[PDB]
DNA sequence: GAGTCCACCGGTGGACTC
DNA sequence: GAGTCCACCGGTGGACTC
């Protein structure tokens, strides 16, 4: 559970462990001793749990505190299993917060996905626990999607087909000359839900926890919209990360502006609203680097923001709000 | 010495030793229990040796074994005194290696525009070890300076002020829109030597070592140039990764935009060369993800990054500027 | 199981600032 | 001395394939 459990624990069938023993069991090139297993991790520590939606006491605790929950209960796991010869490296503690970090908060977009889009479709607006009501008149047409993307993905394969055409009647023709203008992922997209998809009960269902069953169901999300999203209807784009170093902010920026100068220079898309949570911005350098500018924007000839924001969620709640408040003026702009 | 010696170690003061104990004087908020005495790891291994230019066995080594060299001495010196005791993690090893592979790539590249700069002046072409001799005519006015930039740099400060002038103009202007135009650094820029300088003969003199002062010779040239490099004298920056992950690689490619952006769309100058070096690619995702057109031109074409290059010996690396110089400095009128 | 890829970030040694 | 900031990268869990 959250608050670790010595029964839980014992509960647990050996794979569905938080630490997974491989000393008689190596692998090649690492001298791994000790596996985190993070989707049992999640399983076991928010299976029950999605924070913003949860307690009085989840909702509203120092956000950092939450996502480093499921780490402390592995240790405390491992600790009691393995006693003195428990050992994991830093870097592994390093990879999987990260993936909970993202997991997490994406969990909790989704969820208010689902309430904003019952909303949408005439069913009211649910009050456990209470969040103020948006005052945007209802519309199915105003339903969205949150997509956790996967590793490796291209988020052009979002888009419609004609607009997949002519990014390549584009990137063949640099391609051809040497050079290209390649494109990876942000870690999580916000789109307007198809058309198709707008009576489609499954958007609208709030899920109770991180079991593994909705792991996949939130992580394979993407694969229903693929191809089916117009240019100007991927609303918002999220790059999560933990903590920030000095050496590690320029992948977001970077493809902020790969993404404004494909959908807004070549598509005709408005500015493209892409942000970066983290929660551990370690001083000031962070906040004015992300003040640059979109380069293409500029070296055309209005120009804005690569990126809209760096935001440091203190609660569960507050990320909720922040995205609940983000719908209610976004998508003012969906006729509706 | 670049080989591991007891004697060698045994005759080093406590302040030179390679590992530095500091179980009785914490670091706050840290675990640490011994140090990386980085510096002093430079003045052991290579205080004697500039891989390149040195002894035929070291300069055709593999690289990745020359850059590992430090670390490893270190480890050695670190059990012998401490036996089982010894312990650093991981992420201090990744922190000494990232330095040590720039710090002794930037100062191989230090004698090539030393032993290029005395050809430029006249005085031949210095044959040891063997390297091809520049086919370039020689000019003084065809030197340049190689120069390690520091942490927390802005490149924008080695231009002359009626340039930054111009920039400063401009990025005044965005941030009254609440916006902004930031400029870091690359590890590295190689510059074309000014006019005031062409007859100093510190940038034609070979250092034979990494010792302490040269060390602090290197990593304080930049302030030599601070203010006198036009915008066009620019000549390479390098950016140096030991090894690369998907994620490692956009800092290079976005500081290349802007520089690009910066230097041919505002200052008017000719293509900015940039370059990436590393010794573990790890696959081809980098070096398509390096073919990338540079945002400017197409805002407007050539890359922003020029290639990606990986070392496989010191031997190499000099070819490769040498051949760089004879190419790159055609441009500049003798 | 093994091989290969992908993308996560935290612990660092030294420079600067009082 | 002691506090902050900078920018270094290697060890990871899981996806995909057989
Ligand atoms: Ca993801
Ligand atoms: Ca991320
Ligand atoms: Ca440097
Ligand atoms: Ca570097």
């Amino acid at each position: 559970p959250f608050t670790y459990s010595i029964e839980a624990t014992r509960n647990l069938a050996t794979t569905e462990r938080c630490i997974q023993d491989i000393r008689n069991a190596p692998v090649r090139n690492r001298s791994t001793q000790f596996q985190l297993a993070q989707q049992n991790m999640l399983a076991y520590t928010f299976g029950e749990v999605i924070p913003g939606f949860a307690s009085a006491g989840i909702n509203g605790m120092d956000y950092r505190d939450v996502i480093g929950r499921p780490v402390e209960n592995a240790v405390t796991e491992g600790t009691h299993f393995f006693r003195d010869d428990f050992r994991v490296d830093s870097n592994a503690k390093a990879k999987v917060a990260g993936d909970i970090f993202e997991i997490v908060s994406s969990a909790v977009m989704w969820n208010c996905a689902a309430r904003w889009n019952s909303l949408m479709v005439g069913e009211g607006w649910r009050s456990q626990p209470r969040y103020s009501r948006p005052t945007l008149s209802p519309s199915p047409r105003r339903q969205v999607a949150v997509l956790n993307l996967p590793r490796s993905f291209d988020w052009v394969s979002l888009l419609v087909p004609e607009s997949q055409e002519v990014i390549e009647e584009f990137r063949a023709g640099l391609r051809k000359d040497g050079l290209g203008l390649p494109t990876s992922t942000p870690d999580l997209a916000v789109v307007v839900l198809p058309e198709e998809f707008q009576n489609d009960e499954m958007w609208r269902e709030e899920i109770a926890g991180l079991t593994r069953p909705n792991q996949i169901l939130l992580s394979g999300a993407y694969q229903r919209l693929q191809g089916r999203v117009q240019p100007g209807e991927i609303s918002l784009a999220v790059a999560f990360k933990r903590s920030l170093r000095s050496d590690r902010l320029y992948q977001p920026l970077y493809e902020a502006n790969v993404m404004q100068l494909l959908l807004e220079g070549k598509l005709g898309a408005p500015k493209v609203e892409f942000e970066v949570h983290t929660l551990a911005p370690e001083g000031t350098n962070a906040f004015v680097t992300y003040e640059a500018a979109s380069l293409y924007g500029l070296a055309e000839g209005a120009v804005h923001r690569a990126i809209r924001e760096l935001y440091v969620p203190p609660t569960a709640a507050d990320l909720a709000r922040r995205f609940f408040a983000f719908l209610n003026e976004r998508m003012e702009l969906v006729n509706g």
